[PDB]
């Protein structure tokens, strides 16, 4: 009954593989189909083509740019921003999904992947999904990114839709 997602990563181009989400539509309905709407794209506008602007190895994978492609665009299906939801779930791992925001209540199409538990995250950003196929391509994607987030080549969700 929660929907997955699917993404399927391109570096320079090239096909690296697929990584599928569990998004808790149950415990974060608002987010979640925030999250959902932009990975089919069915409002016209959405995640497809866009790049991972942001990746820190032992941390954390950030995409969701779609409109300036580097952290400092994006919108939701709602409109610019909308309201944190909840925060019921923690970031407790690796192959959590979290929105970023600017502030309270700045949620827009931003998100990270945790590679690592960020515990000091918890009650900040509204964790509304996780990794449940493809653990390993998000671990791959990791090897290009640096320090300072920088990544070495392009990374891109080549496609992406709804799986169930």
């Amino acid at each position: 009954v929660n929907p997955t997602v699917f993404f399927d990563i391109a570096v320079d181009g090239e096909p690296l593989g697929r990584v599928s989400f569990e998004l808790f539509a149950d415990k974060v309905p608002k987010t979640a189909e925030n999250f959902r709407a932009l990975s089919t794209g069915e409002k016209g506008f959405g995640y497809k083509g866009s790049c991972f602007h942001r990746i820190i190895p032992g941390f954390m994978c950030q995409g969701g740019d779609f409109t300036r492609h580097n952290g400092t665009g994006g919108k939701s299906i709602y409109g610019e921003k909308f309201e944190d939801e909840n925060f019921i779930l923690k970031h407790t791992g690796p192959g959590i999904l979290s929105m970023a925001n600017a502030g309270p209540n700045t949620n827009g199409s931003q998100f990270f992947i945790c590679t690592a538990k960020t515990e000091w995250l918890d009650g900040k950003h509204v964790v509304f999904g996780k990794v449940k196929e493809g653990m390993n391509i998000v671990e791959a994607m990791e090897r290009f990114g640096s320090r300072n987030g920088k990544t070495s080549k392009k990374i891109t969700i080549a496609d992406c839709g709804q799986l169930e």
